[PDB]
DNA sequence: GTTTTCGCATTTATCGTGAAACGCTTTCGCGTTTTTCGTGCGCCGCTTCATCTGATGTGTTGTTGACG
DNA sequence: CGTCAACAACACA
DNA sequence: GAAGCGGCGCACGAAAAACGCGAAAGCGTTTCACGATAAATGCGAAAAC
């Protein structure tokens, strides 16, 4: 078997291979002289004469390589210690603690002393630690497991969210860190739409999508991706909105569902609000520094515009020359899209949590929050004329004073109905009664 | 009686054989050689300490209140 | 007095 | 303002592949003997001219 021999040739150093290379023409030339029947003496004297080599060495090596085939002649020319201590050390390093090697080793020395174990050299120990596995380190921290056709413009869009590090004073006066959801065209990388709000919830996604399909339309083959590899909650309209299934609406749009920090967060105008990744940051300065919602949102819109308009984008489509806007304007004109009807757009208007319907076929929504306070009562004959107890109300905040649309709890449209700080005081009082009691318990 | 051929003897030559000697190449044998491989320690440079740590959304269950 | 329905908390992803 | 852990480079020593000197055995071609046989030459005698 020439496998072990050739692996020995292979594993040899460059210097060793060079040595074999140097020794090969001398052995081969020698073979020629003997074939001619030249005296061994004259042949070796001649080779040792022309080539600087010991005649005896050449002779000996020739006989050694004689038994080997000629193509392989080159390849021819080329810790006992206590397992308990070793196990103890390995056991120690693999702990999530992951102590320093030299110190863990010293501890091991103490244990070895107590048990009388014969330990190997620190260098040997660590060497063997390297020899263990890439997987073992992960075994200690569970780390690696945490890592592990033609596309038209508008054909495939990706949705992503972003939590801002900038403090903004919102429309309701509260100072918060806004969260914005963005829709991006996968091919051209152009941002097609966005919506910003006080927290992460479906509304910003839904409405940014609405912005995207209203502005650019709905393609005939529509793919949407949100990599997850429901929001709702009370009551910005004083009535709760909403536990639903957005999923159905997306599938209905004819969409197949799949599962700037420099421009916004780092813009000069917000410098008092953005703190930066500062581990130590004084909280005493910031209540005054929080920027206005209008300024933040304007800076955001301009940041998006500048991100899209930025040339020198290194992508296939831009070829290091054009901007996302250029390639989007170019490719969008080569795709076939359809505009959404008024009805479709209205079906996307916001869902209110189920309200009770009386025997008379009327129900109530207590309007408030960002809208003018009022207790709206809606009515229709179809509500009293068939089976219903609870009903989901779909509405446009701007049209609450006139027409809403009632749906059954399972989603079937029934008919439309015509129209015939509050809880924050409790929230604040609760806050004070917390803080005072908390300080009193701390002391 | 003179010459020539014919029969017998001794000496030398050579073969066929068998065990044998030399000379060439081939190996292995052992003393002294040469490289590679581990074990081992010491030094240098980088980085943290001079003050550091936990959540959210939705569903289900339990308890309590209201209603029959 | 008994049962049912809703609200609130805790646990889970 | 201070110190430790990690990582890398240099040296020692020892074992395993090695090297140069040999040397003997394997082995081929050649060796010598030894001896025996023929055959080639030696001599003489008898027949021949």
């Amino acid at each position: 078997d020439r496998e072990a021999l050739w692996s020995k040739w292979d594993n040899a150093s460059d210097s060793q291979r060079r040595l074999a290379e140097k020794w090969l023409p001398a052995v081969q030339a020698a073979d020629e002289m003997l074939n001619q029947g030249i005296s061994t003496k004259t042949a070796f004297a001649t080779v040792a004469g022309h080539y600087q080599v010991s005649a005896s060495t050449l002779r000996d090596k020739y006989y050694q390589v004689q038994k080997f085939a000629k193509p392989d002649w080159a390849a021819a020319l080329v810790s006992e210690f206590d397992e308990d201590a070793w196990q103890f050390l390995i056991a120690d390093y693999l702990r999530p603690e992951k102590p320093a090697f030299r110190k863990c080793y010293e501890r091991l020395e103490l244990a070895a002393r107590e048990h009388g174990w014969s330990i190997p050299s620190r260098a040997t120990a660590f060497r063997r630690i390297q020899q263990l596995d890439e997987a073992m380190v992960v075994a200690c921290r569970e780390g690696e497991h945490a890592l592990m056709e033609h596309l038209d413009a508008m054909q495939w869009i990706n949705g992503d969210g972003y939590l801002h590090n900038v403090f903004v004073r919102w429309f309701n006066g509260d100072v918060i860190r806004p969260k914005t959801w963005f829709w991006q065209d996968v091919k051209t990388r152009k941002i097609l739409g966005w919506r910003c709000d006080v927290s992460e919830n479906i509304d910003s996604i839904r409405l940014s999508f609405m912005d995207v399909v209203t502005r650019y339309g709905i393609p005939e083959d529509f793919h949407i991706t949100i990599d997850n590899t429901t929001g709702g909650a009370p009551n910005r309209y004083r009535f709760k909105v909403k536990e639903d299934d957005p999923k159905g609406l997306f599938l209905l749009m004819g969409a197949k569902m799949h599962w700037l920090e420099e421009y916004v967060d780092k813009h000069p105008a917000l410098a008092g609000a953005y703190t930066g990744p500062n581990p130590q940051a004084k909280p005493d300065n910031y209540g005054d520094r929080a920027v206005d919602a209008e300024l933040f949102l304007k800076t955001l819109a301009e940041g998006v515009a500048m991100f899209n308009a930025r040339t020198g984008r290194e992508t296939e489509m831009c070829g290091g020359k054009l901007s996302f806007d250029d390639v989007f304007e170019r490719e969008y004109a080569r795709t076939i899209v359809r505009k959404p009807t008024e009805e479709q757009k209205r079906m996307l208007l916001l869902p209110a949590e189920a309200v009770n319907v009386s025997r008379k076929g009327e129900f109530t929504l207590k309007v408030g929050g960002s809208l003018k306070g009022a207790k709206n009562v809606y009515y229709n004959l179809a509500l009293m004329l068939a089976g219903v107890k609870k009903v989901v109300v779909r509405f446009d905040p701007q049209q609450l004073h006139s027409t809403v649309y009632c749906y059954t709890l399972d989603g079937r449209f029934i008919c439309e109905a015509e129209c015939l700080r509050e809880y924050r005081r409790r929230q604040k009082q609760l806050k004070s009664a917390t803080k005072a009691a908390i300080k009193a318990q701390k002391q």
